[PDB]
């Protein structure tokens, strides 16, 4: 009478199906999920500095639309723009809006430094009932609407050197009156011109008189432009009418700052990865929540699930049942 | 006296070469090709709706060049532009031609809806011998060349709101006369201007008087522009000369439509994948026919062959 | 009396650590490095034709800034621009500088063919003290500053057909005077205009009078533009002032040419792969030296080391 010694391995009652080279479905004892497919629905307020735009786009906060005044000098890692945002100042357009929004978002700051521009022979601080600031007419806080003084608008020719060791961003504009009467009444000259230049570059804009769609009482518009002045360079502004002047410059920075469109609420929690759907955990290497992300995030993939086997092949005893 | 039992495997006299981790060439009993390297030379007319441009580019069909009038309100999944296509109307350019072509191709339709623009104090329906319709002069069917009425061209100022639930594409233009005499003769004012705007954006174009190369009798030109008006927005057009006015809008869609340059003939057959060389089968995961494709297609790779082994190592006798 | 026969494998006293699927560090008898992480610090002058820009950008050599005259008709596989480069001619800007630089770099040649343009009723060969050529005033060698003759500047209207079988690149410009007095003094007319066109395209530029920052004595500027004329097409130039005329065309080519910013010295040696840090060997499949490369190069990766095992597991003792 001898003895029997059998070698074997475990099995479990409920295995999981995984994919391999040779099988699209085969059963193993256990597996783990590699795709993050859910979010909290909330943007965590740490560890990144989140700035909720509320009723304001970044551009409106930049220009200084009065209901956006609370954003003066703000900073962010991620500026969050809401679908409820609205403009409530002079109607405007920005040629290459997308680029201005991008470069400001990336700079991470609206830090503004006022400069002593000398505008000889014109009236400063023009305002409109389309841009109410308290009970009276007003204007974008960072811009200076220049108009005639007495019976003249002389050729403006002013300079501002950059003697600092950082880049200066200047935001300026051009006023497009609705009629010839408006043009001559504001600027004397029948056709204006704005030329803004540095040593190496220049932009010249001719205003265009005529009607655009009525917005807050006005068929006129302002067009917004920008100019970056590097250390050792100089800004020159030259105009015989229709200039919407800068009051100063924004300080440019580089770093980790960006902007996101989302309606998710901001909550008190901690998450490295942010999507427009809300924050997601980053323990998994892949995610199917949103291709738009900010921070340390899993890579976006199209699959909603991918199972990595964490055990052997599951081979139950055949039952006659 | 015992017995011998030998274990073995098959072989064939002529195997096939495959690549592995350790070998560039190793012989196995069988393999299958993973790169589609051939085409029929023909574009199959199913299952995608193919519209052959013949003598017309998509942009000429859009503007309404007279030899392209047969394309009015046509639709497609894939518009096919031929190298023989030509223009035969007023000479024009489109700044950002590529974008206009792309967005129209993608919309998949030339469906045009006329709108009642009121152009007070100007003559409508200008024509040219460069763009013949029948025995007379003519013009692009979707555009309205405005000129002076009597001795004046007043400031034109019109509006058109978008109260529908779809995007409206408006095509319009600016006329660049060859001389000052032409400018004043057509528009009275010595310098024109066209401003087309919505609530949030605007384009302003100043025409430029002078000669360009002679095309069908003319050194003048038209420049073509577009404006998309979304639901709830409004179009305003403002001009004191040189406006080539829209007659209406094109109804925009989104979906699977595109455009391809090809000279391959269209045939009656079925193929999911189309290239400029013709349709290709899509049973293989890769293809080396053309990086330009439309439909359910193998991915383009640089290799002209890649063999997947479907059998063991071949060790012949 | 029997015998013992033991089967075994080698080991080495100091192995190397490698990564696998299951281990981030495991010891094998030998490995080899797959990431090139160092450079000579020098650009090898073979087998690619290297052209050192020295004090000149490609654009300054193109326009013909006098200290760049030595580059006339030069050719290259790789043009090397140095951080010490400076301009020393009329102050200028190029809208879409990056595109002009790219297309010229890619063409690989500054081969220039002078053409007999007829500029009726104007003075040719204008110069400035901002662009000295020898002791006296001068200008970009490939451009022709036109000004009034006597008391008039007539409308210029000239043509040049492309009857060759290659593409022609024309470089031209527009002068922006500092004051109204400068404008009328040079061109008579109070406002100029430059229109340069082919059959299919056109550019029209309005000059802008006013001050820019002082550079070499001047608050005026020149703006530089380009036009490519294909075989069978025609160039037309039309202007009533402010034109900086082409003297001819550059011959366009296609091929392997490019441009790189680098301060590495050029040396007599052989290397297929060039980076701004200098040439690197290309025996390894990957490199972490610089994402900017030219030639037959390893692919840029973020890792500074990756070890491929070239032996078994090392089990010492
Ligand atoms: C160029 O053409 C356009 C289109 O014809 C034209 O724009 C239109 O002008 C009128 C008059 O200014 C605008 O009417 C306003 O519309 C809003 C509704 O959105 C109303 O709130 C306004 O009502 C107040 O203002 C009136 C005074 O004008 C009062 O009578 C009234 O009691 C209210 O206080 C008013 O109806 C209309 O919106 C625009 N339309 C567009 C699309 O812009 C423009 O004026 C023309 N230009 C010239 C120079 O003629
Ligand atoms: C500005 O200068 C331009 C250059 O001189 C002037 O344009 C020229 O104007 C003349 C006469 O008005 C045109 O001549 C006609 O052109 C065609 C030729 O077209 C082409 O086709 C034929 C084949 O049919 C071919 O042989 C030619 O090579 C052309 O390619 C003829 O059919 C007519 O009989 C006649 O010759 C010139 O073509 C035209 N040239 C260009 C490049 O535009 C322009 O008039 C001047 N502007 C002003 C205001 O004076
Ligand atoms: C078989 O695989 C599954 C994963 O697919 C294993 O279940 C997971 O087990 C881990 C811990 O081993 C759980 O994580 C823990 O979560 C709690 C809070 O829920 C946290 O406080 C702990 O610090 C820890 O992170 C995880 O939730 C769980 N996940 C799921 C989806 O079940 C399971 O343990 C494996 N079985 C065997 C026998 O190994
Ligand atoms: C518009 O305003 C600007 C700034 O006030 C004027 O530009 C300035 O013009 C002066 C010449 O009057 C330049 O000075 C020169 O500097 C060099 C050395 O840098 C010196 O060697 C010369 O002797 C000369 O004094 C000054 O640099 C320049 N400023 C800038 C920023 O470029 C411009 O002339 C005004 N124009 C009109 C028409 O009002
Ligand atoms: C995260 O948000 C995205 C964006 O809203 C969701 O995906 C979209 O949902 C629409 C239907 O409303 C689908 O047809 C599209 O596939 C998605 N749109 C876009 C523009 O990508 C997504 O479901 C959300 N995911 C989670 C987990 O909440
Ligand atoms: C090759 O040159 C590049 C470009 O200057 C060097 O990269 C810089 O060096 C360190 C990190 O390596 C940083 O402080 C700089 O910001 C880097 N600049 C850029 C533009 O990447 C690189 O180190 C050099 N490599 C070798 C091997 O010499
Ligand atoms: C913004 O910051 C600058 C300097 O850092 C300061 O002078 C300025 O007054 C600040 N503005 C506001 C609104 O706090
Ligand atoms: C080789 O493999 C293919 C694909 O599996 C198969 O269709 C073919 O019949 C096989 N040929 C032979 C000779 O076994
Ligand atoms: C397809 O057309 C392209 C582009 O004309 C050509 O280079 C390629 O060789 C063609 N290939 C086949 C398989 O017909
Ligand atoms: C490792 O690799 C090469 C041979 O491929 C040789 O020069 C070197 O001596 C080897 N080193 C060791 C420790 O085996
Ligand atoms: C430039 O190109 C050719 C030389 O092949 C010739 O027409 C011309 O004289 C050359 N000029 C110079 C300066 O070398």
């Amino acid at each position: 009478p001898g003895a029997t010694l059998c070698l074997g391995h475990h099995a479990v009652p409920n295995g999981t199906l995984v994919k391999t080279i040779t099988d699209d479905q085969i059963e193993v004892t256990n597996a783990t999920e590699l795709v993050q497919s859910s979010s909290t629905g909330k943007i965590c307020n740490n560890p990144h500095r989140i700035l909720d735009g509320i009723d304001c786009t970044l551009i409106d906060a930049l220009l200084g639309d009065p209901h956006c005044d609370v954003f003066q000098n703000e900073t962010w890692d991620l500026f969050v723009e809401r679908s409820k945002a609205f403009s409530n100042c002079y109607p405007y357009d920005v040629p290459d809006y997308a680029s201005l929004r991008s470069l400001v978002a990336s700079s991470g700051t609206l830090e503004f430094i006022t400069e002593g521009f000398t505008w000889t022979g014109v009236t400063q601080n023009g305002g409109s009932n389309a841009c109410k600031r308290g009970p009276g007419s007003g204007f974008f806080s960072r811009l200076n609407w220049l108009t005639k003084s007495g019976s003249t608008y002389p050729v403006l020719n002013v300079t501002m050197p950059n003697n600092d060791n950082f880049d200066k961003l200047y935001i300026w504009g051009v006023h497009h009156p609705s009629t010839n009467q408006d043009q001559t009444s504001l600027y004397v000259q029948a056709s204006g011109r704005v030329t803004v230049s540095t040593r190496r570059s220049q932009q010249t804009i001719i205003p265009n008189i005529g009607s655009r769609p009525w917005v807050r009482g006005l068929s006129s518009r302002i067009s917004i432009y920008w100019t970056i002045v590097k250390p050792g360079d100089v800004l020159v502004i030259n105009s015989n009418g229709n200039l919407i002047a800068p009051r100063g410059y924004f300080k440019m920075r580089t770093g980790k700052s960006s902007i996101m469109r989302s309606d998710a609420p901001i909550d008190t929690c901690i998450s490295e990865c942010i999507t427009p759907n809300g924050s997601i955990p980053n323990d998994k290497p892949f995610q199917n929540v949103n291709k738009i992300t900010y921070g340390a995030c899993p890579k976006y993939v199209k699959q909603n699930t991918l199972k990595l086997a964490t055990g052997m092949r599951n081979v139950p005893e055949k039952q006659t049942r």
